[PDB]
């Protein structure tokens, strides 16, 4: 019996959703995503692990007068993509990078309906920016920038306390990717990691340090 899905307002037009998975390796793991409001429309930044929690998340927003316009998954792991099957089945548009969709296809997983490539991709012009810093936590990890609030969703790329599971990681590339990310979004007010507490721009520096330290060893 996992903890309940949580939805908490972070800032004007921005909510953090927290869902939980059981893992023999630590135990129960929280995963943070966002919901971003754009004029009575809602965008999912990462899905919960499960169809059920994705449905609970959509319904919470639909019952408050928001149309779910889309989801974007920051990387191929189930903690960002677990909801894509359900969203596709409800004809809610799903987004992931060409790299993410290729990794989903390789692993026998259902793909996002819409894909993008390049360093920069606007999901919503001037409101929701996707940035590819390069390989790190996974080959495909992207971040999501909300320029109006200076909020960065770093997702599972942001690892200020330790790099965690290296199974899909590029330890050689991560320091370069993290250097690029810190340069691009050094002015971030809020950085939202995948698996630890919301913080300021310092999580970018801490991530860089862990990536450097991880490569050295
Ligand atoms: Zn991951
Ligand atoms: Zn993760």
């Amino acid at each position: 019996s996992l903890p309940d899905l949580k939805i908490e307002k972070l800032d004007e037009g921005v909510y953090v959703h927290t869902s939980f998975e059981e893992v023999n390796g630590w135990g129960v793991v929280p995963k943070h995503g966002l919901v971003v409001l754009v004029n009575a429309e809602a965008y999912l930044i990462d899905t919960p692990f499960t169809a059920k929690d994705t449905e609970k998340l959509v319904t919470w927003f639909v019952e408050r007068g928001y149309k779910i316009k889309g989801s974007i998954s920051s990387h191929f792991h189930s903690d960002s993509t677990g909801g894509i099957e359900w969203l596709n089945s409800r004809s809610i548009p799903t987004y992931a990078s060409e790299l993410t969709n290729e990794l989903l296809k390789k692993d026998g997983k259902v793909q996002a309906t819409n894909s993008f490539s390049g360093v920069n991709y606007w999901l919503v012009k001037n409101k929701i920016e996707v940035f590819y810093p390069g390989p790190g936590h996974t080959p495909d990890n992207v971040v999501v920038w909300l320029p109006e609030r200076k909020i960065l969703f770093g997702g599972c790329f942001i690892k200020p306390y330790g790099l965690g599971n290296l199974g899909d990681a590029n330890i050689e590339a991560w320091p370069k990717s993290a250097k690029l990310l810190k340069s691009k979004y050094g002015k971030a007010k809020l950085v939202v990691p995948g698996h630890s507490e919301v913080g300021d721009a310092s999580l970018l520096k801490l991530t860089l340090e862990q990536a450097v330290k991880g490569l050295n060893e």
